[PDB]
């Protein structure tokens, strides 16, 4: 239902750091694997809106906007890792606001260390997606894959050597390989326990397994 022409791929603006906090709420969160199969409450909390939105200032936040609409209907967020990056993440888990944003942190941090693409390909760093998020309305204009590419293309530009990122349903997995990236770890989520031993992620079977993909650029 709309010009596809009128469809914008772009970095998003520091000072649109409330749009992109918008997006986030309206066709992210609400959709997210892992954020709504947690045990003790489906919302997303401020600590984890307050990560996302971290990246706005680093330049690697990109949307897609209907430009005739004025409105930005697709997202995804991008940052870099590094060996260390898991630890830190668990120690920021002590102290975070939330007890859910410190359990996912957790999770990432796993996810992150098994995954050990810097280790497996003989790397100081990657880039890895952390999100990534079309509104169902502009389905058919490709959106999920522009905004995948974009970030591959914009990583490369910038001097990163590979690009990962953890894919939490069935769909994006299947983009994720579409696009050249290879699955080299997985974990299913419903079996996840923390180091209390406690399971806090009880999936729908379409956000059942979390797949690690990564591609050299």
């Amino acid at each position: 239902m709309v010009a596809p022409e009128s469809i914008v791929l772009r970095v998003a603006r520091l000072d649109e750091l409330e749009q992109v906090r918008e997006i986030l709420h309206r066709i992210y969160y609400p959709e997210e694997g892992i954020t709504i199969s947690y045990v003790h409450g489906k919302s997303h909390t401020l600590d984890d809106e307050r990560f996302s939105l971290s990246f706005v200032e680093q330049g690697t936040v990109v949307v897609a906007e209907d430009s005739a609409a004025k409105k930005f209907i697709g997202v995804s967020i991008a940052g870099p890792i590094q060996p260390g990056d898991p630890d830190a993440m668990v120690e920021e888990a002590a102290t975070t606001e939330t007890k859910k944003w410190g359990d996912i942190l957790k999770l990432l941090a796993l996810l992150e260390r098994t995954a050990d693409v810097c280790g497996r390909y003989g790397l100081e760093k990657a880039y890895h997606v952390h999100i990534l998020a079309v509104d169902p309305t502009y389905r058919g204009h490709s959106l999920g894959q522009r905004l995948l590419q974009f970030q591959m293309d914009l990583s490369k530009k910038l001097g990163f050597k590979a690009i990962s990122g953890d894919f939490t349903s069935v769909f994006s997995v299947k983009l994720a390989e579409k696009l050249g990236m290879e699955c080299i770890s997985q974990l299913a989520l419903g079996d996840y326990r923390d180091e209390k031993g406690e399971k806090l992620f009880e999936p729908l079977d379409v956000h059942q397994v979390i797949k690690t993909c990564v591609k050299l650029l």
